[PDB]
């Protein structure tokens, strides 16, 4: 039953870059609330000012380690500062700084766990996340000999010089001049996981190295935040109103929310799909809201289409999640033309709010979006996307309502509690 878990993560609310902080906080809270004792080690990144607990030696120098302790029942959070762990640049500063920071975090973690073990038993498992925490995971397994579980949220696919493993005290893990840290993490782990069954398959070229000890464990979504109980009026009124607030009268509405970049989130695919459609007769019963920022080229292309058409709105400012929740709760479709997707949180947030997804058939999107709950399409293919948008527009029959309902039912089976229960089996 009850386990004591040591969870190593490189970000953790309130200190976040993208969604990882929130996902790790969610997991920890879920584990805790099932009754398990959960200790979290994570860097301070400059936000906390902890107690000195002793020195470590990193790259020929001494570093005084600091620790801030937050405790809430079975959930125990240790934020470790000292040297590079004080940089506010979570994934820095610079590439070299980052990796030195990750080594620093590895030695600092060992120090802390020794310090703690003076007064409590060893944890039953160490669960570390992403490549940044591999020095720490590998050192803890090595020194304290406890079962390790390695979870990959996103494969960085990059190598480090052996120098770093040597300096970390992990020479035995460095039999070549250059070493893939993700591969090392899978290698020393008793169990490896990633956050979706379709990403595990999309990356089987990597993950097959761990046949026999590899599985997937989905992430969750917070549907207590993402639901419609926060919105008023009916969906028609809201849409009628939003569109109008954008200069447009009613029409079936598609939304994209994403950074603007090449070969990732796929706004370029969508901007092209739109051009492809901007000559059909039905392009006129369609409204597009494009939200994000990044590549200037991609920005201009979007601003230009906005100008060319009184049918396209573009938002490069930053939207609060309260407001995004409003958008999802009022548009007809959300479009998710990713080139790859470890999990698919946006699809879930949208689905929790009755928006019907049209997504690339990549990674977790293939898991999440089943055939009664959204439309899937080849990634990278503007004509396939433009076509799907067309199908959707013809879909417009008040049995979009069947879809919407299926979307909600579905998205909500992705609870964090189920993730946690799943990780617990894996721990055991
Ligand atoms: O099981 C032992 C190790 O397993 C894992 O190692 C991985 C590496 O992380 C991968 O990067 C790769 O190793 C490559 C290596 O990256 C590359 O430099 C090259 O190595 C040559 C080397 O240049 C040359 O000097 C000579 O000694 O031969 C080497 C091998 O021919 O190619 C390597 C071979 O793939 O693959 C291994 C496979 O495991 C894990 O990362 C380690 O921590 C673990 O100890
Ligand atoms: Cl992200
Ligand atoms: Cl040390
Ligand atoms: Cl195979
Ligand atoms: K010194
Ligand atoms: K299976
Ligand atoms: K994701």
């Amino acid at each position: 039953r009850h386990m004591k878990v040591l969870l190593l993560g490189f970000e953790f609310l309130p200190v976040k870059v993208g969604g990882l902080a929130e996902a790790l906080t969610a997991i920890s809270e879920a584990l805790a609330s099932l009754g398990h004792e959960v200790l979290v080690f994570t860097p301070s990144h400059g936000r906390f000012q902890g107690e000195e607990i002793g020195k470590i030696r990193v790259f020929g120098e001494e570093v005084q380690v600091k620790v801030s302790y937050e405790e809430r029942g079975n959930l125990r959070i240790y934020r470790i500062g000292g040297g590079l762990l004080d940089s506010e640049d979570v994934y820095g500063p610079g590439w070299d700084g980052l990796i030195r920071k990750a080594v620093t975090f590895g030695r600092a973690s060992v120090l802390l766990l020794n310090d703690l073990l003076r007064e409590e038993p060893l944890p039953d498992v160490v669960h570390f996340h992403d490549w940044h925490t591999v020095f720490a995971g590998a050192l803890i397994k090595k020194y304290f000999k406890i079962p390790a579980v390695f979870t990959i949220h996103r494969l960085n696919k990059s190598k480090l010089p052996a120098f770093y493993f040597h300096e970390a005290g992990l020479s035995e893990l460095a039999p070549y001049p250059d070493i893939d840290p993700e591969h090392t993490g899978g290698y020393i782990a008793d169990i490896v996981t990633t956050v979706s069954r379709g990403y595990l398959i999309d990356e089987w070229g990597f993950f097959r190295n761990f046949e026999g000890k590899i599985t997937y464990v989905f992430n969750g979504i917070d549907c207590s935040f993402w639901n419609e109980s926060y919105l008023t009026g009916s969906r028609d009124e809201r849409k009628k109103s939003l569109l109008s607030k954008f200069g447009m009268d009613e029409g079936v509405t598609f939304m994209f929310i994403g950074r603007f970049d090449r070969g990732q989130k796929g706004v370029d695919v969508l901007l092209k799909a739109i051009e492809i459609l901007s000559s059909k007769k039905e392009f006129q019963e369609m409204r597009f809201i494009i939200i994000g920022k990044g590549d200037p080229e991609l920005e201009g292309w979007a601003r230009s289409l906005e100008e060319k058409h009184g049918n396209v709105k573009v938002i490069t400012e930053m939207l609060s999640r309260e407001f995004v929740r409003e958008l999802y709760g009022s548009v007809d479709f959300v479009i998710i033309p990713s080139y790859f997707e470890p999990f698919g949180l946006v699809a879930l947030e949208a689905m929790c709010l009755g928006a019907i997804p049209i997504a690339s058939a990549v990674g977790g999107l293939r898991d999440i979006i089943t055939n009664e709950t959204g439309i899937l399409v080849k990634a990278g293919d503007p004509g396939e996307l433009a076509n799907a948008i067309l199908k959707a527009l013809e879909l417009s029959r008040s049995d979009l309502s069947k879809f919407r309902e299926n979307c909600k039912k579905r998205a909500m089976s992705f609870s964090w509690e189920k993730s946690a229960e799943r990780y617990v089996k894996a721990y055991a």
